[PDB]
């Protein structure tokens, strides 16, 4: 995926993010792209919520909302925690 | 000034962040907040708006309008610069 761009699939998933301005984009960005990281750095373990805030440095770790959301994002449509229950 | 919130002051030069998302208003405050602290720890030299920008981590240094805009309101205002021609 492009590190500096929303695809279609976030759209659908996050409007508000993507109808608005371009400095939220950015930090929805950051989540998304350091989540991916962390999992791929260790894909054999579940990454958690707890885990990915707790590795965000500031200000990424104080909109909670945000990040618990990108990470559900993430691991319902399988880019993070594949094969893991 | 309170760290955690935008004053009156502020509120005339910067409606924009003060009616929109808590998000902004903290990034808004962060630079702000840094601003005051590189002028405090040299109070003697002017501190230039490239200067700040330097200064400043990712995602601040990101929005560049916005940055200008609190170094210009804090010069202004006399917060930064006092005396300096």
């Amino acid at each position: 995926l492009p590190h500096d761009r929303m695809t279609s699939q976030e759209a659908a998933c996050f409007p508000d993010i993507i109808s608005g301005p371009q400095q939220t984009q950015k930090v929805f960005l950051f989540i998304r792209n350091r989540t991916l990281q962390l999992w791929l750095d260790n894909p054999k373990i579940q990454l958690t919520f707890e885990a990915t805030l707790q590795q965000l440095e500031a200000p990424y770790n104080s909109d909670t909302v945000l990040v618990h959301r990108v990470h559900s994002y993430l691991e319902r449509h399988g880019l993070i925690n594949f094969g893991i229950y």
